[PDB]
């Protein structure tokens, strides 16, 4: 359904934020 | 539907936050 | 509809957060 | 409606977070 | 209604986050 | 209702994030 | 109900974020 | 149901953000 799919698009975007935060950890450590 | 589309607009905005955090990571690496 | 519009208002606010985070990247880089 | 209005209250609060992040950006620039 | 009130409780919590972020700006500036 | 109560649980968790950010502010001030 | 339980899973995840932010306060203070 | 499952996908993504923040904490401690 379109609303479940839209909700899933939110979850994928949140995963992008987690990845970006991971990059900041790499930046600090380096 | 309008609700599903508005939920997608939230997902797009959340992606924009991910891109901005990536910019912070790169600014730290530099 | 009023609920779709309210949801869209959330997406616009999230976009404001992304912009502010972009500013922090500029601040760090400078 | 009360639900749409409560959702708008969330959007206003999310804007307040954007303003606060802008203050961090300016504090770094200073 | 109970669901609108619960949603409003979310908005108030988000406002608490904005205030805390404001404190971080004060901390940095000081 | 169970849905309203679960939404309140999210609001309580969001408050916990505010408290944690306040701890960062105080750690910076110190 | 499954939707209330899913919402509760969101609240527990948000609590994990609060805990992680608490760790950052400890890291800064130390 | 598909909606409950999509909401769970959001919770999993939010956990991923917690793990990433923990990495920042450890990078600071190091």
């Amino acid at each position: 359904g379109e609303i479940a799919q839209a909700i899933k698009e939110i979850a994928k975007a949140i995963k992008e934020i987690a990845w970006a935060i991971k990059e900041i950890a790499q930046a600090i450590k380096g």
